[PDB]
């Protein structure tokens, strides 16, 4: 009654995890002996999600309880800002253990589902996600936040089409000044994207933005590295020389201007960065305390 | 529904090793602990077969369909070639737990029994398998291949009567072969036998009955090291000279011609090496890569 | 049916022994997880006795079936010769565990109940049993064999009672002889047990028999050492020389004569030995191979 | 030769939370397995912090380096931006491990050292620090940046000097700026933090300063919230309404003015919003507690209608 | 003194499957003790491979051996027939662990290498090797046969050599043939080849030859799958539809005549077949996907007619 | 300073029998722990035999006394009555471990070693152990009794040379009659055993004998199941039918007389009854298969009545 004690489970929850928020929390008194239950009844298919649990209920009808999922908050799909969809696809099948990689990500690139998008979010999702350079059409397209279901075995269209909804959403407040601007989606979110990558943790994101924007107009290749290791299809530390020679069209150290299409999903400091960069004559940058220089000679000349 | 996986149980699979298969392919999440519920519960008559399980599946309905035998295809009782019929009785007892080593044995060599057989297949075995001179009788006979059965607890001797049957329905293509040489089945599956024996990985089989052939034609004896195990009746790797003065008719060292009948199965290759013999001048030949010299001098001096 | 396992329960078995019997006869495949399933229900009340078994018999059905004592043959109380009532009373109690050895002993020399054995065994059990002397009145009286028992709790009374009547069954064959002799039944008993505590392996008892006749006849004392033991009431090895001079009428160290009665019960051939001594002039003997010397000179120049 | 992962185990946690820790970074296989080895060994003093553990690596060295308490050293001491002497304290820890938590804040505010600071850098550090409402004499004053040190066994003194100095040689290029204005480097640094912890990432701290100086002109209270959690000496997120009743002359919400001293550090750009205001007529700022985007409103009214 | 077990565990083998394998070969009890000795201590780098145990090896032992992956050194270095020289690069490293896979097969096709192996088998590798449609110029030029060298860290080179001198050797008696056939030693030891992967063990490879000549003498591709499978490098049983459109020199189901270079090595019974064909009408043969007994038609119909 | 507590691990012995004979004997706790410690460790390598353990020892010393095998070594040598060549040579190896049993068996009937025993022991071994049908020579010439060796690596014929010695020593009291009734030391020595084996403890002996030396003057075959069980190297206690049909001059079911030699070796009671025995008209006796009291019947029928 009073001695209800809510327990709060996350999406992609070992068994080890559960059995620990469980003890942690005084539900039950150890943590190795609920796995042992677990795998002993193969009672392995638990919900995420919150419950109302109480002290000395028996083991089995918390099992029972979290295979139901009778729950009082639901699971939680997390999607962090500067995610590739590649990135989402292992969140998104860690949060729905019956859906499998390879088919979340063949969603994703399907020429009818991307079709379908075009047509539902139009002033979002145009045919610029069509041009044949771009490695993955939404890449970009599916919003960083958090994210719940109520169906049962929910689609990864369904789930998909939720992250392209909340995009439509949130980016309506900056539609006016992108028709000021006439900036397209496409290049807006790619923008953003390239700006994701490179922000450190307390950069101001306006002067990267003004460095990328100060050489497109002096055309000057934008050589933002998050944009090769993308274009390898890795999400590595460093690029090494030979990582600079690869042959794609996002590969900014080797074409002027923006890649195709964003790299990553982006946060608002991100976005609005895009929109509203900073005036500025500097044309480099520096990451870690991040050091703009405004000349050539500068720059090459603060290493180490 | 469509959450199903086909796990495979090979035939005279332990407790673990079943364990293990449900872990590999995702039914269970702990070999261990599943090994721990069956000898528990002491649910260890679990029969060998393929199954249609699913993740989650209660730790019991496994078990439970497993003890059933509730399966999609049969458990697979699988001969291998130059097998001893002691050698199929340890598969047969495998394949049948009910059934015990001696008693299997005791229906091969059964006076009843193998007449029955020379009743039920009288173009395949014939009254050559009662020559006093023969250690079992039906040695040859039970044909190398898998074997599945629908019956519940089938006795041995039905078992038996399908080794049999496969044997007279697979040798069918070679009796006007065995008619046009006159040629009995016995001593067909006699020299098919040594030849299975003294044949290693690639090596031309149809050589090495070109040299048994040219040995029987010059009266010289056989001198084949597996006919003296067979006498001896072990399975071993080598032959010490002790070994050679072994008194049997089936020792090749000590007797002239064919053994009383054959020492093991044999695979095809071995069955056309009988009746279709390289046409050769070889009276000798040494295993490893296989030298075959044609004069006494060529072998002695080919040794090291 | 034709799958049963007859398993065997000794008396006094712990739970490890059950599951160690049960794995050795292929009922249960390990015996520690037997062990650990009965402990773990708390089933620790299993019977005694042969059961008739399967292999994969559920676990619970096998605990059930030993709880409820459902056996093919009963449990079997086996009383060795040379046993003191104390002894015996360790085997009843491991036999019947809910009785307590201190009510056993009691009942053993309740007046009341060792005047119902006089009364019911008239020919066996006198009054000679009642002389103040006697530290157990019955010591010797309760017959080594094996027994067994239907009602369930079965009274001390009741299993004391069977082993008296044995005795009295069991003599009747000696009953002319006595007579002849004048011998009474007590001191019959009596002689049997000292020559059944000296006897050896191999050892001749109407040796030893006839040479404690021998010392009686010429007013010597037996001098006997497990007489000394009985009267200080402990199993032991040996007896130093502070127990020689223990002051107990059983002590015939410093008594002459039979002690006031058995320190044990006897076998037959220790029996046989009391009535039909062998004649000799044999005064000594010593134990370890049995040396019987005729002089006291011969006996002490016979050490080491 | 082998792969490297760090781990993290925070304070309080139980020998579960270490074993289910270990399982999800793949250091371990089974984290009731390892329990058991810490149980039945009786290894259960395992020190909370920052390890470098390898998979595959024996059972009894992961425990022992936890035992020894054997957690990652930096190589260089780092010092960010917003930061206090109580966090510059522990960065300082971490880093040479032979010094004490106390020490460190006692030479911090030992008058002795605090002196020696006033007379090695007399442009910088001035008797402004030595004003009785002052928490800690030097808040402020040590500059973020990164460090190190050749030495041995380095004191806490060689170290809070190096961060001293840098204040003093990287404030340098607002001396002409700062003398123009009149303005202290004590009442510069005390503006430039305010303006720090009040600003996320990207908000424009040119118009949080002029915020603060519109409300200063017209002597309204600056009611800034990181100064009454730094008032609390306290490392929270949000400050509940008995918080904006501590009696303290950092209190912004009971007292007129700027605090006594510095509540942190500041970043360059603080500071340049410090002595570079922009001209505005906003009196009240508000950032998103979901999006942490800034808006200024000029009047109390709008500032109340943005909930 | 002890019984010798040999074992085998497969790449990518679970803790499980490690344990029950052990049991499996009796060198232990009980899989599960076993896997919970590995997790308790954390041994989980346990490498594939074929180790000799003995059973009542004492578990430290076992799990050191495998950890260590000191595995089973064959005495010689056997090289059989059908092998291509990325699978002898395999028997080479098994056999002298000190070197490494990357390099051997480097120094196989280094060029250097091989022009130093035209010098000094000038009879038997010749230009014909250098050919630039080739995937690596000595494939089918390293002999069958059992090696053993004296030396201590014998390099890839001596031993690539000794293989290269066994083909010249071997080949001698062939010599007076191919001279009157006017066969180069490369297309020789193509023949060879795709005589070799094709015949199971009894089959006759003097009619497996007379088809290939056939076809080739009537401009028939050879359509022979193991030049697929060598053309993808890869080391399969079954060619899929999109194996046979791979694009390259050695796909016979693409291109006419031999592909340009020998696609493994072969024994005496293959290079006899390629010399000496029976003179036959064949075009067309299959083995049985059960027996292995191969059934050569004249026509196309019959042929298909087989399924 | 210790308790020592001697069990008994019978051959082929599970690890479970194992445990749980060393909890029944207080030595350890709880049988399931000590079979995961054997397991766990794989020390499976555990040898039948007696042990002198300790509770409370250490059960890594427990375990390393069974892998080792350093069972219970007797301070001497006691040789038995009724005792066969082989038991004798049982008693030899646990004496003396250094020897083998083997070796023992082959030293006893050594041709070179059977001939020094009839040189040094002429009065007592003589030509008669040489018979062809005789199974092994010394066959009850090795005297029952303790023996004890001051040497070091004492050898297996200095051991049985000390028993035949004993022998020879011991039957000296009983020259005079043997002489006086021309019994050679052999036909004692066979009487006398086969009256070993037939008796219990406190069966009359030299009734035993009075029924057999009848037998022998009425030539009826002794019939005695000993020399049957002897006939087939056995060491049973019942025989069957198949057994009382074995080809063998022992076999005193098929062949009149007393077998070629002794059946085991004897002790003084048997001897006495060999040369002293009772004059009567028994022709048959059986012993109770319950209380071991002998019952001898005059006829046929009367001894067939006791069913
Ligand atoms: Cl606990
Ligand atoms: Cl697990
Ligand atoms: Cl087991
Ligand atoms: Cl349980
Ligand atoms: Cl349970
Ligand atoms: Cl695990
Ligand atoms: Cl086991
Ligand atoms: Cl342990
Ligand atoms: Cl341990
Ligand atoms: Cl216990």
């Amino acid at each position: 009654s009073k001695e209800k004690i809510t327990v709060e489970i996350p999406a992609g929850s070992s068994i080890s995890d559960i059995s620990t928020i469980l003890e942690d929390k005084k539900v039950i008194n150890n943590a190795s002996i609920f796995s042992f239950y677990v795998k002993y009844n193969n009672d392995t298919n638990l919900k995420a999600g919150n419950y109302e649990l109480s002290p000395a209920m028996n083991t089995d009808q918390i099992v029972k309880k979290m295979q139901e999922g009778k729950t009082v908050a639901p699971a939680k799909l997390v999607i962090p800002e500067g995610y590739t969809l590649d990135q989402i696809a292992d969140r998104i099948v860690a949060y729905q253990p019956k859906l499998k990689k390879a088919d979340v990500l063949k969603t994703m690139d399907d020429p009818e589902f991307v079709a379908s998008m075009i047509k539902a979010y139009p002033e979002t999702v145009t045919n610029d996600v069509l041009n044949k350079s771009i490695k993955h059409p939404l890449e970009g397209y599916l919003y960083p936040a958090t994210y719940t279901f109520k169906g049962t075995d929910v689609s990864a269209e369904q789930i998909i089409t939720e992250m392209v909804k909340a995009t439509d959403v949130n980016i309506a407040k900056y539609r006016d000044e992108l028709t000021k601007q006439k900036m397209s989606v496409h290049k807006f979110l790619t923008m953003s994207s390239i700006i994701e990558k490179e922000a450190t943790e307390n950069v101001d994101r306006k002067m990267i933005a003004s460095v990328f924007y100060n050489r497109l107009a002096k055309d000057m290749r934008l050589q933002t590295d998050p944009t090769v290791l993308y274009a390898l299809g890795e999400h590595k530390s460093k690029t090494t020389y030979k990582d600079l020679e690869v042959d794609s069209p996002y590969n900014t150290y080797k074409n002027n201007g923006l890649p195709p299409g964003p790299i990553s999903n982006s946060g608002d400091s991100s976005m609005e960065a895009a929109l509203y960069p900073e005036k500025s004559d500097y044309l480099y940058f520096l990451a870690n305390k991040v050091y703009f220089s405004k000349t050539l000679e500068e720059h090459n000349k603060l290493k180490e």
